[PDB]
């Protein structure tokens, strides 16, 4: 049923009322976003995953930039970006919110993803890393973006970026840090203490690690992947 | 009183109650997105622009990355990234909503934002342009980000991207439409129809209108700007 759909496959029917559907990828860190913020709200949903290696036409017809996550309605409404999804999630469902309604403590959220930013951008290009060399420089880049991420809890003094309880602004930027193991980049977080100890904590989290993926399935996926595999998506199947 | 504050310059006092301080530059069309809300929503505040091109070593007190926009309340609150900025205005006074209530609406805006944002950086190269070969090839780039933005009216069939009134995402990318112009770029939006008709209905609007900036100022702001010119930032004083 986690199976892919790719070329050739047949466009899904309409989404059913009180069901929302989330067209994802079980290795996209991205679409976990989005998908993190679905088990921690308990929405009730389905997911349809994309073959992204090998994608259905159809599928620009949901998002016009053929990525994922992407949501769908039973109205038949899309939305795409990873953040966009959840924060729709949080306003558009019952539950406690995962951002806070304060104007400034919100903004302040939006403000460290802004900081983090620049790491997936960085986990590509370390994915894509040759030798001992392009490595030690991929960890000293890393290694600038964490202090950043420290200096925050350093001031805040937090358990976790937005408050001692696990909020938004986590689940946003979990899915890398989840990945850093299985990519060899943990001491990069050594000379970081508190986003040492933040990682620990996240792993403890209930939604976090019903979602966790083994890192034998990663890098299996990743394997695949790497090479362009029709079936890297599907890997484990 | 419109002059920057430079390298040397003495870091500001608080900001009085009852107003919110923006850290600006008066050429920047980051902070003007800022600039237009604040107008728009009729916020009391003072401006403080800052020499881009020889800043106040204070001013990364403000704001790490030591980028404008940046807001300032009596609290002492600092905010950066001018979407961010934006949406925190608009939340935290008085007035209509330049945002949507609906969850669905609003990310519809957010979404539109994301297909926008690859013109600032466009803009940047454009400006960098030498001949007219750069140029042919640059006015080709942005003729494809601009029948995104055209789809999207097409479908819509609104005066304003986000319906028939001016909204915060029209205040969000209008900036980079008024530089077009003065930058040498307008036949991109010829095979853009709806989009030049925007265009004008913008310039109509009020808010606009009072914080649009002349060609020839801007054209001077360029000059010194393009060769680094610790003056540029107050072209015309
Ligand atoms: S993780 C798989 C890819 N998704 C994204 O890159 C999402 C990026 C957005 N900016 C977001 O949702 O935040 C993906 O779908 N790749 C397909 C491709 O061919 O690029
Ligand atoms: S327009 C002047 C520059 N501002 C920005 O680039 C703001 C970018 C943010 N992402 C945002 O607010 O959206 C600026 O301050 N340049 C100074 C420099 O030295 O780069």
């Amino acid at each position: 049923s986690a199976r892919s759909l790719g070329k050739g496959s047949a466009p899904p029917g309409p989404v059913p009322e009180g069901s929302i559907r989330i067209y994802s990828m079980r290795f996209c860190p991205f679409a976990e976003r989005t998908r993190l913020v679905l088990k921690a709200k308990g929405i009730r949903h389905e997911v349809i995953n994309i073959n992204l290696k090998n994608k259905p036409e159809w599928f620009f017809k949901k998002n016009p930039f053929g990525l994922v996550p992407v949501l769908e309605n039973s109205q038949g409404q899309l939305i795409y970006e990873s953040a966009i999804t959840c924060e729709y999630l949080d306003e558009a469902y019952p539950g406690k919110k995962l951002l806070p309604d304060d104007p400034y403590e919100k903004a302040c959220q939006k403000m460290i993803l802004e900081l983090f930013s620049k790491v997936p951008s960085l986990v590509g290009s370390f994915i894509r890393s040759q030798n001992k060399e392009d490595y030690a420089g991929l960890k000293e880049e890393f290694r600038k973006e964490f202090t950043k991420l420290e200096e925050v809890l350093t001031n805040k003094k937090t358990t976790f970026f937005g408050g001692n309880s696990i909020s938004m602004i986590d689940y946003l930027i979990w899915p890398w840090f989840e990945r850093l193991e299985a990519m060899k980049l943990n001491e990069c977080v050594d000379h970081t203490p508190k986003l040492k100890l933040w990682m620990a904590a996240m792993k403890e989290d209930p939604t976090v690690s019903a979602l966790l993926t083994s890192e034998k399935d990663w890098q299996g996926f990743l394997e695949l992947y790497l090479q362009n595999s029709p079936e890297a998506c599907d890997y484990g199947l």
